[PDB]
């Protein structure tokens, strides 16, 4: 669950200004879950889908 900083990075949150809610992968519970994304201001590892987030993070491991 850490091939590479691909698997980790940052979350940053997800509060959200315009929202477009993306995946993040969230190394609280080392699984993918959602977040708006911010839109003006996210910074983190956004996944477009959970399925694509743990394609390399969950199951490259």
């Amino acid at each position: 669950p850490a091939q590479d900083y691909r698997c980790q990075l940052s979350r940053n949150y997800g509060k959200g200004s315009g929202s477009f809610t993306n995946y993040y992968y969230d190394k609280a519970t080392s699984s993918c879950k959602t977040f708006r994304y911010r839109g003006s201001g996210g910074n983190g590892n956004r996944f477009k889908t959970l399925e694509d987030c743990e394609a390399t993070c969950v199951t490259a491991e």
